[PDB]
DNA sequence: CGACGGATCC
DNA sequence: GCTGATGCGC
DNA sequence: GGATCCGTCGGGCGCATCAGC
């Protein structure tokens, strides 16, 4: 069954007009996004801010045309550095935030490149690429430890503003949020573990799912694909990306997008617009 | 007799633009830096990366203004378990390593085109009471820095406690037996530029320039005076020499008994 | 990880 | 410098 | 005996490193 997802929706249902366009996407290695024209949809796509997962490329590499967006002058890159090739998360943004910072706790020590932190006037943004478990779920204890530190972290943020956490969360939450949930609950995404550990982020921060809150019983709605045997085509797809919000902010929440038409990587953009 | 720096040359020999500005600033206590309004002349240099050197403070405790420099959000720090060193730094580095194999002195940063090691050397102290510390140190550290240098271009930069030459101190006849001026500290200086090989930035650019000093006791108004010492510097690879385009004394920025110095490469 | 083969359920 | 093989994780 | 369940298997992608020339 395929997906459309709805038109945008731009006035937070207390009539205010959205002022903030935030787009995060996992691009699966950055250059080669770029040349799969995902550049050109960014432009047409025209966020405040941009956070990028699996950038897969240290800064010294960024190709030029990143340094040709003036509507996203400021750029803040973090890559691990054990693994040039692997993981590595970015943050763009229209406006200068009051604040950046890396990882969750220890970066200078544990230099994932997996999470930023950017702290604008009315709230603190986050944006993660989350350890996943692996094939075969060998690394499923590092993701429940990883899991209940970045809990602790975004618990213990000392702002009071409120938190829009957005990223590849590596996780359907639950069975709606993906195609074949049953020949998936032994697979990387979709463990018991998993799901409970986006239960307790929901209500240890607390968070709630923006798009699920607002569109809360639709079906076949996803933001990857594996390459494998075609399933974009078919759209049996996994909701692995989320924009995930203070209670507060639910009322300034005037949408939150799936760009299920965006090409260039296994994941599509989603896109959130904040009236602020 | 005081001290002008020239103007920041920007262009390096062969005409290329500087790409990369480097400061490195002894704060003598970082918090205490801070209030003296440090971080206000570091968002003015504005440089791509940022080391520090003696900020004598845990990690818990670092000021909260830091992170208000987005320009320098990278930021590493290394505490001795009256030491401690800073690497803040624009871009993301490749790795950071603390130590130098065998007290929170020393921050390796690999980026794409070199490696910089940012420096806080132990002072031989008053009365020599650690100079055999300091020897013992430095040879270690000469030959860290060999292995380093084997495999990618080296800038060293930071507080290496010691005025090379006579040139390099205001008062070479009344130091020769203090910390910083001995036979042993000299000697091993000119042991690390020859054995690793290393250029000294400055001393490159102004083999004959008198007076120019990066640090001065608090005692006895003697940086009024300009009664100092040359203890910082930038030191390269003779590789990178020909992307030198300056190395600055910016002998001006208070908060602290050492001033800033300023590095332009053009890479 | 979705497709596939094979077993099990009423 | 360049290509394609392999390794590894996604 | 159609729907469902469960375990196994082959593999599309990007990037690093290595060999060969
Ligand atoms: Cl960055
Ligand atoms: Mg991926």
């Amino acid at each position: 069954a395929l997906y459309e997802d709805p038109p945008d929706q731009k006035t937070s249902p207390s009539g205010k007009p959205a002022t903030l366009k935030i787009c995060s996407w996992n691009v699966d290695g950055l250059r080669a996004w770029i040349k799969k024209k995902g550049l050109d949809w960014v432009k047409e796509e025209a966020p405040d801010i941009l956070c990028l997962q699996e950038t897969a490329c240290s800064e010294n590499k960024l190709p030029a045309e990143l340094q040709e967006l003036p509507g996203l002058s400021h750029q803040y890159w973090s890559a691990p550095s054990d693994k040039e090739g692997y993981s590595g998360v970015g943050l763009l943004s229209r406006q200068c935030p009051l604040k950046v910072s890396y990882g969750i706790g220890d970066e200078e020590h544990d230099q994932e490149g997996r999470v930023i932190v950017a702290e604008f006037d009315s709230f603190v943004l986050v944006t993660a690429y989350v350890p996943n478990a692996g094939r075969g779920l060998v690394r499923l204890e590092y993701r429940q430890r990883w899991d209940e530190a970045f809990r602790k972290f975004l618990k213990g943020l000392a702002s009071r503003k409120p938190l829009v956490l957005c990223g590849d969360l590596n996780v359907a939450h639950e069975e709606i949020d993906l195609r074949n949930p049953k020949g998936n609950k032994k697979n990387a995404g979709f463990t018991p573990q998993e799901r409970q550990g986006f239960g307790e982020l929901l209500q240890a921060v607390p968070l709630a799912d923006s798009f699920r809150h607002l569109y809360p019983n639709t079906p076949y709605a996803y933001t990857f694909w594996t390459y494998m045997m075609n399933a974009r085509s078919k759209n049996v797809g996994w909701r692995l990306d989320y924009f995930l919000l203070s209670h507060s902010l639910l009322p300034a929440l005037c949408d939150s997008k799936i760009r299920s038409k965006a090409l260039g990587s296994d994941h599509c953009p989603i896109t959130l617009y904040l009236a602020l």
